[PDB]
Order: structure tokens, then sequence, then C-alpha cells
């Protein structure tokens, strides 16, 4: 097959290039990003996705700045990048080259959708507690993903592990600074966005991981709608009518602007009889008008819902053992040292 | 087999209630306020359509305030209104009797694009017209629709009659008040909207119209996406970047926020060869940055794209004459009577 060498700067590290080789390049993905493609290292066998995005001159790529400061192991790992010409001439294309990670929880949740059944609730915890782990690792540096939906959740289906890319909206928020509100996707946007917000916090990706969590609960999304008004109409008949307050700390130029006045449903009727409490409870404590009322994703990982994962004699569907749960760093616990106290269970330290 | 016999209010004219029975009452759509039914009226067998909606005594509803006030061949008419209940008690119901149209662009749209094909020009340009004489109307009034969309462009396929309806995010916009930038359904939001502007005028329907056009043509889309970004994206690819001018006239508070430096794309390359170029010229004029650089309705209903249309040969493709076209009242034309030395042509008014 056609062998593609090129002189690639690895992720981490010193900035000392290498001659990367990879073959077996298909194209995996077409979006307002670029083009991802899937390729295969010569000299590992290992495989790999390769972002190709066009650069301006005009400054260095916001993706790539944060890719290169990023290592976890439930975040897509930016192994090298490189610079090229690709379908157009007098112009670059930046090249960043990932882990490949198999399925999407998009996918998976599709599925089962259509075969009328849901995700195993394991599946639920152990997909759910790692995405929580990321945002507590990406938010600890200040950066907000602004993009969190089923289609950026990466899974390996026999590992169980779960893994966060798109990086493509990624923003560092700074206090006081103001941000765009028209980033995050249909069905998992923040009421403060909706409400065309430009100070917002990192608590928006609380408010889509919440999303998340209950679509993987109910077998579809909590919240739709096509247009603002229709996905607030259906985020009203569950958290019921947003105080004068609430409006105020969501966006204060909408507190003059009537509302329909729906009763607080008891978020119990909102799923199917089996659901567990504690399910319920945490998306009760993430889906919060109030964006300092949310939890935070360190917070979330500690939440009694995954005390299963925290478990000794927990294992997967298929025999083997849970992937990394525990090996939480200075870093990624700096919200909340104390949090390590329910986090690290005693078995875990080997 | 059910007969349902109300006490009910005509919508235009005199206050004189009326005994109107009913029956064969289903359900034909389930939305944000409520419930549309279909049923057949006992005492003509017309049939008509139902829309059923929870009503506060705190305020009149908005909607039924502005159908009282409209007449127009291109609008879905309020035949009359009355007053129920449907859930447990306490709560009262507010049920406009309107016009049945059987068909909606959307779903045609849908068949042409399942086929492979497109929906042929002489249907591009009667649907498109109407469209523009049905904003020209309530236009003429203040009144700004606010969700122009395939799904709420109703048709007759014998009598090629295109008739607007969903009057519920409809609202009369006065200069200086502000208003919600989260109305609007994906793909069709100007991107004043997009950049959450409150300042909004009448010309977002437009915009709107200009992206139902766009997609007759094209058999999607013009701009997709599943957030504000990749809609904009997608918007800049064909548009160009815009200027800070234009940045300016949209949202002065995203001026400051720098945008991908894209040439701005021939208009003729969006297209297929086979497109009129009356057609591409339309969607340039209309899908414009600067919301006052766009055509307003009674200018677009001007447009060369529909001189066919003025043509006294014109026939449907079944043969039939073409509907009511030039019937234009003073109020219609009242933004620029001396259009209708255009849009009047010589063997009208014979
Ligand atoms: C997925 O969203 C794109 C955003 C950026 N992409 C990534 O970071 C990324 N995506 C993928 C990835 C792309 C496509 C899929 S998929 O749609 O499930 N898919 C399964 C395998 N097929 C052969 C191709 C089709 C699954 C994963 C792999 N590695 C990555 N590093
Ligand atoms: C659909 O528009 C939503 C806004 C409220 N609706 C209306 O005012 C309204 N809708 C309709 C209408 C509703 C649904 C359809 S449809 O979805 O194409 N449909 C075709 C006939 N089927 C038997 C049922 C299914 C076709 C027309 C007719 N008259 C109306 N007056």
């Amino acid at each position: 097959s056609k062998v593609t060498t090129v002189v690639a700067t690895p992720g981490q590290g010193p900035d000392r290039p290498q001659e990367v080789s990879y073959t077996d390049t298909k194209v995996i993905g077409n979006g307002s990003f670029g083009v991802v493609y899937q390729a295969k290292l010569c000299d590992s066998g290992e495989l790999v996705a390769i972002k190709k995005v066009l650069q301006d001159k005009r400054f260095k790529n916001r993706e790539l700045q944060i890719m290169r400061k990023l290592d976890h192991c439930n975040i897509v790992r930016l192994r090298y990048f490189f610079y090229s010409s690709g379908e157009k001439k007098d112009e670059v294309y930046l090249n960043l080259v990932l882990d490949y990670v198999p399925e999407t929880v998009y996918r998976v949740a599709r599925h089962y959708s259509r075969a009328k059944q849901t995700l195993p609730v394991i599946y639920v915890k152990l997909y759910m507690y790692q995405l929580f782990r990321s945002l507590a690792y990406i938010h600890s540096f200040g950066i907000c993903h602004r993009d969190i939906k089923p289609q950026n959740l990466l899974l390996d289906p026999d590992t169980a592990v779960l893994k966060l890319c798109d990086f493509g909206s990624a923003k560092q928020l700074v206090r006081g600074e103001p941000n765009v509100s028209y980033i995050c996707s249909r069905y998992y946007r923040a009421p403060e966005l909706i409400f065309g917000a430009t100070d917002y916090t990192s608590s928006i990706d609380v408010w889509s991981a919440g999303c998340v969590l209950a679509e993987l609960l109910l077998g579809q999304p909590i919240f739709p709608g096509d247009s603002g008004v229709d996905q607030l109409v259906e985020i009203i008949k569950v958290l019921g009518t947003p105080t004068r307050e609430q409006i105020r700390e969501m966006n204060p130029n909408y507190t003059e602007f009537k509302f329909p006045q729906i009763k607080a449903h008891p978020w119990t009727k909102v799923f199917r009889p089996r659901t567990p409490p504690e399910a319920i409870a945490l998306c009760s404590r993430l889906l919060e008008y109030t964006p300092t009322a949310r939890l935070t994703p360190l917070e979330a990982c500690a939440h009694s819902f995954f005390d299963e994962l925290r478990d000794p004699n927990v294992k997967l569907p298929n025999g083997r053992d849970t992937p990394a749960l525990f090996n939480f760093t200075t870093q990624e616990l700096s919200s909340n040292p104390p949090l390590a106290t329910i986090l690290i269970p005693p078995h875990a330290r080997i």
C-alpha cells in the first residue's frame, strides 16, 4: 500500500521532530472542523486518527495549543502534529495525529434505542464517571470543552474506556472576558447559552454532561427542539418555571420577558420505574438553572451513583477488570483535595 | 362517530358566536404548547384543523390576537375560536379552528430528495412568490413570523396554493423594544440571531425565506450544523468572511472576536449547472449579512425570477390555472405602492 512519511513534532515533551511513517489512510469523518482520517503506523502497527485542518498564517491554532497541554486517560492524546498542503496549493494544513478510539457513545446509545433496549446501568456509570474525570482535568486548567455531546465521547467496547475528543470549540475561560454564546450543540446547551449569555463559566459542560446522563437513562434526548424556545419549553416542563433570581443567574437581559407558569415536575416521574434513585438524584444536581448550584465534575465523580465502581468486586460483563478509575493526580484533585477520601477507595493503592 | 358541539366565535367580523358541530377528531401534531387536531365539520363536511393550547388568565393569547387581525389568501385562516378543558380541572384551553391545508413544503421537498430529484422550478416560483406575498402582508402590520421554515409552509397540491401557518412565535416588532434572540429553527436562523441580537427587524423572515429557496434548489439545507458555530462556518463558506461593518449591523458585541478569513465564494458554484441565474441572483439578494441590504418581501415578489408567473400563458403541470397571484390590496402594497407597476401585469385588471 501507499506509505506516507512526515517529519512530525511529538505532542508532549521537547520540540524534537521525528520521521513518522503511516499507511492504510481512510476518511472516517468530514465536518465543520475538516477531515478526520484513520491510518496505521508502519512501526508499531498501532491505529491513529489524523485531524486535518487548514491553518491561517495569522495566528497559532487554539486547538493545538490546548491539545499540547493535556495528558489524561479519558482524553484523546495528541501523539504528533505536522504541517502539509493537502487539497489547496499555497495554503497550509495542520494535521493532529491522535489516539484512535473505535466507537462513539452516540452510535452505541443508537443501537440500544433501535433494539428498544437501554444501555445497562453499569455502562452508564462507567461512561459518565470517566466523562466527569476528563471534565475535572480540563476544568482544573480553566479550559471549557463547550461541545459536550454523545458524538464527542469515544469508547473502546472491549476495555470500557471512554475518551473525550474534539477540542475545536475548547477555550480557556477567563473571568471578566466575554465569550461567544453560539457554541454547543442542540439538546446539550445550558439555559444561559439559550439566553445568549457571554459571561458563562465551565458549568456549561456540566449541564451538557447531565443531558448525556438523562439521555442514556431515557433512550432519547431529555430536552429536544429545533429552536431555543422549544428547548426552553422542554426544560421548563421538567425543572418548572425559572424564578426572577434564577433568570438573573443565567442572563439578566431576559428578566422582563414573561414565561409560562408550569409547576415543578417530580424528577421520579421523568424516568422509567426501574431507574436507580441515585441516577435521578445525580440528574437533579447537574440539571440546575443556577450555574453555581450544579455539581462540579469532581463532586459528580464522588456521587453515590458511582459507588458500584468503587466496589473491589466490580467487573465488566465480558469478565475483564474495570479500566483505570482511581489514578487521580494533584492537578485533577486541585478543586477539592479532600474528595480523594471518597474517590480513591482502600483497595486502589498498588 | 363522536359529535362535538361548541359555541364558537368567528375569527373575523362581528363577535357573533355560532353553534359549530364537528366529528372525526384525530391528532395531526403535538408541538411546544399543545395539540393540533384534524376534524370534519358536520355542517359542510369541510376539513379543519383545531389548535389546542392551555390559556392563562394573566394575559390574552398573543397568537389569537395576531390571528384575529389577518386575512390573506397565503395565510391559514382563523375560522373560529372557543374555550374548553382537557386536563385535570381548573385548566382552561383555547381552541383555534383553522383552515386545513393537506401538505407541507417539508414533506414535499423530502419526497423529491428521497427520489434523488428536485422540485420543478415552476413550483419553486409558485411557492416562494406566495410566501413573499404572505410576508409582505404580515410585515405591513409590523408583525414578524420569527419561525419561517418548510414545516410551517402548507400546500394544496392540486391548486398549488401555499398558506403560511404557526403564529406561535409571531410578534409585532416595535423599534427600540428588545426581543428574544432564541426564536427560529436551526438552518433558518439569520446571522444576527446566531449572534444573539435582541434588536433584530422583520428582515429575519427574509433570511429564513432565502434559506427555504436555496434548500428547494439544492435538495438539502444551505447552512446546516447542530451548533451556531457550525452554521456560521457554512454561511462564511458561501458569503465569505463578514466585515467589521457587517458584524456591527448584526451584533456589535461580536466585532472584537476574530473569524476565519475565507474568500467570497461565487454563488454560481453553490448550485447545480442547470439552476436558473435569476434564482441564484434572488438567493444572493435575500441571503445578505447586512439586514437592511436584504430585499423586502414585496421587492422579492417583483424579482426577475418570478416573471414566468406574470406571463399570461402560464399554467400548472396538471393543466389548471395558477392560483390568485395579483389581487394585491392597498395594505399589501403599502411598503412601496409603485411596485404594483411590476406586480400587477397588463392582463390582470383588464
Ligand atoms: C468522532 O468525532 C470527530 C471529532 C474528532 N475525532 C476524534 O478525536 C476521533 N474520532 C474517531 C472516530 C471516528 C469515527 C467513529 S464511527 O463513526 O464510530 N466509525 C466506526 C469505525 N468505522 C470504520 C468508521 C466510522 C468512531 C471514532 C477515532 N479517533 C479519534 N481520535
Ligand atoms: C403542521 O404545522 C404546525 C403548525 C400548526 N398546524 C396547523 O396550523 C395546520 N397543520 C396542518 C397539517 C398538519 C400535518 C400535516 S402532515 O404531517 O403532512 N400529515 C398529512 C396528512 N396525514 C394524514 C397526517 C399528517 C399536514 C398539514 C393542516 N392545517 C393546519 N392549519
